[PDB]
């Protein structure tokens, strides 16, 4: 089965194709700190038998926040907890992976369960757009606030590094801050950093370009797009086929295919596999290994996208946090033995 | 959905019929002590949905484990890390309970991933007849060693309680101490602990008294049995009725249903729901309430056991190792809404 062969990216090899998918859990203190729920929540995923664990999006800078109680990596005193958090992951069984993240014009909402309102944050962005009806006008970035948000990530992930992750994933996906620029549904800025897919994708390719010089060549970088907005004259497919093209000349490893997010009033044609096609399209016409997301619940339906050519690597979201130990189910409908702790074994 | 009905015992409401069964971990300190694994183990099934977790045999005296790395209760110095796991549990959402035990004749084998193997402890017994072949002949204990191990369970089930526990119970099951004193397949003893089912009985329901003087009537005090040796000559069903009358006169509030144990070489029925007749049959004729253990794995299952008056509560074991989250779905199943954590609301 090609979900439990090994995959090499980087130097390193995850010793499967299935990796959890960066989630939220907004249960950081307001600091930004790992809790408890974090501690428990990942490394049980771990121990699921996961390959990789990609920690959910954490902030560059506060304003980068989604929520109040969002990870953050802004802060060297975040450091002995996402340390910690690394080292517990790694001790049951999965590569640490962490997604760095910057909210844009979408930063500062309540928790999704607290109403998920906006709470008004000075939010930066391309242009000065709301997001929806009800959300505040996004201050826009100029080349001194650019800068400071591209050293941001810089130093989040040295950060990140040090904490003992050796996955990074850059989130420029869902219409969050390096999404935004990319889209010309947010992005209607009228400078260098707008109007042709050179000027818009300027800004992330830099991010991105600025964090594989700090990222060691054996550690792999990720970077998760949206690959189509869904919206009438937005960012599409081919769009995000040139981007993929120039990532692969800075030398990122891997393309996690998303989409949406950017605004909200479009028609998405949410079915199991709906984001297949994008990481098969990159994968087989720009050859950058592709990491499949979106609706995935089923041993054999992600084994069949393997076999397929469809991606590299398998990531899964929602069944994880209602099955989180589905990866040990998964080796065994595919006929292979799973990866039990000797305490369990009498239970598989 | 009667499996999601709260269950009323004594002072104590239990949220739902599921309990998770006492499952030895082997994963404990050489001194006994809890460890990240327990703290990591169990909160997770409680997130899970179950309503009571009983942590696993939990040795009165350290000659009374089975491995060198069960958690015991013999001292003041396990305090600490009791009332924590409790503590994880409880915040979890499900009320802690503990198995307290005495392994007997069958105590001192290595861990299971470790060849299982005995280790040459001076293990205690009813009568002087090993386990099996391999195995050490037991000292038959003395009224002095009977009564040493009777204090054992008291100050076990008042540290119990001091930690945290809400329900304590009395391993009298699988060939361990209490249980080989029930079966004339391993008590011959021809004082007043041998002979007749008064004499056999004799011990184990002292052991309950005691205990029930020390639990507070608001809390429930559970036993749980082998319901039959399924050995020729062996303790039978009607056997368990005698005693299950006993028991209920003392104030005990639970018989736990298991079966088997007391020797090796005996031919189980095993099926799904194969010890149900048994929990079954001491609720109808006994009037005393039961928990159904063995097999069970389906929400249908469960629910039906119930609907038809077989049992009181469902303990589910190897299914909770497997599957943590078991609970969640099975509320959906039977048309119920989960209690998700709200980090996981999106999942479900
Ligand atoms: C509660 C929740 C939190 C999420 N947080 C993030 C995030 O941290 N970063 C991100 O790129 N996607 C996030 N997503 C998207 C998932 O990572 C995943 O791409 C998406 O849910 C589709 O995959 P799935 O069907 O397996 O769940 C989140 C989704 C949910 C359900
Ligand atoms: C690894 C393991 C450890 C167990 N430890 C205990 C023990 O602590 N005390 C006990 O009474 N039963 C113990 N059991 C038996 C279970 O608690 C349960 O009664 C039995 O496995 C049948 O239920 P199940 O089919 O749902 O697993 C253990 C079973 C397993 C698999
Ligand atoms: O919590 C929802 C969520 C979705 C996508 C993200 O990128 C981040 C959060
Ligand atoms: O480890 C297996 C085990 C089974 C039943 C018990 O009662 C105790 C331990």
């Amino acid at each position: 089965a090609l979900l439990f062969t090994p995959l090499e990216l980087g130097g390193l090899r995850l010793k499967n194709r299935l990796a959890m998918s960066p989630m939220c859990q907004y249960s950081a203190t307001l600091e930004g700190e790992v809790t408890d729920w974090h501690l428990l929540h990942y490394p049980t995923r771990a121990l699921g038998g996961v390959g990789l664990i990609l920690v959910e999006a954490t902030a560059v800078e506060p304003l980068g926040r989604i929520s109040p109680y969002d990870l953050g990596i802004w802060s060297e005193d975040h450091l002995p907890g996402l340390k910690e958090l690394a080292r517990r992951i790694r001790e049951a069984g999965a590569v640490p992976g962490i997604q760095l993240a910057h909210a844009g014009r979408k930063a500062g909402t309540a928790r999704p369960w607290e109403g998920g309102k906006p709470l008004g944050w000075r939010v930066v962005g391309p242009s000065p757009i709301p997001f929806d009806e009800g959300y505040p006008v996004p201050e826009p970035l100029d080349e001194a606030g650019m800068e400071r948000i591209l050293q941001a990530f810089v130093e989040g992930a040295r950060r990140a590094l040090r904490a003992g992750f050796q996955v990074i994933e850059l989130h420029m996906a869902h219409g969050y801050l390096l999404s935004s620029f990319l889209s010309p549904l947010s992005n209607q800025r009228t400078d260098a950093y707008g109007g042709s897919l050179e000027n818009r994708m300027r800004f992330p390719l830099q991010v991105a370009q600025a964090v594989r010089e700090v990222v060691p060549r054996e550690l792999p970088l990720f970077v998760r797009v949206s690959a189509t907005d869904w919206g009438e004259g937005g960012w599409s497919l081919e769009d995000t086929l040139a981007f993929a093209r120039r990532l692969k000349e800075l030398g990122v490893d891997l393309l996690d295919c998303s989409s949406g997010g950017v605004v909200l009033r479009v028609r998405i044609p949410l079915a199991p596999g709906f984001q297949v096609p994008f990481a098969d399209a990159v994968r087989k016409r720009v050859g950058l290994r592709t990491g499949a997301v979106g609706l995935i619940t089923t041993p054999e339906q992600a084994e069949t996208l393997l076999q397929a050519g469809s991606a590299d690597l398998v990531l899964l979201g929602r069944v994880l946090l209602r099955d989180p130990y589905f990866p040990l189910r998964a080796a065994k409908a595919l006929g292979v033995a799973p990866e039990v702790p000797p305490q369990y074994q009498r239970g598989f």
